[PDB]
């Protein structure tokens, strides 16, 4: 099965990526060594809806799962629609341990409907 996903450590400054799947590197055209320890916001760009980024920010604050569709950019500057699913991961004692984010590329919801 193909799966674009990255894993971040919220107990380190600014939620850095500590693991990225091979297909994520394939989709984003980045190498593994140039995104490790990065915040995933580097995928955003001029066309990224800031109102959608705000929804992600609130979901991380409240440590709840969320699904949004937003524009992301590859290393070479190509735009692609990203159906992004974020999920909190807790340990045996109920403490937040990781965030996992899954990316599906494609304009699943038509943008004229997404803008409403
Ligand atoms: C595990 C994880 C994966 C993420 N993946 C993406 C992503 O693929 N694309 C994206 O635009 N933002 C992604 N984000 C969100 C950004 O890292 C960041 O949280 C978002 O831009 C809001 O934070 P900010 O307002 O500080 O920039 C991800 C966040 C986490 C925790």
């Amino acid at each position: 099965m193909e799966k674009n996903f990255v894993i971040s450590d919220p107990r380190l400054p600014d939620n850095p990526i500590i693991f990225a799947s091979d297909s994520f590197l394939e989709l984003t055209e980045y190498s593994r060594e140039e995104i490790l320890g990065r915040n995933c916001r580097f995928l955003q760009g001029p066309e990224t809806d800031q109102a959608t980024v705000q929804k992600i920010r609130d979901a991380i604050r409240d440590q709840r799962e969320i699904t949004v569709q937003l524009i992301n950019y590859t290393k070479s500057g190509k735009k692609f629609w990203n159906l992004f699913h974020l999920q909190p991961m807790r340990d045996q004692k109920g403490e937040l341990q990781y965030f996992i984010g899954v990316q599906l590329d494609g304009e699943f919801i038509p943008n004229p409907l997404l803008g409403l």
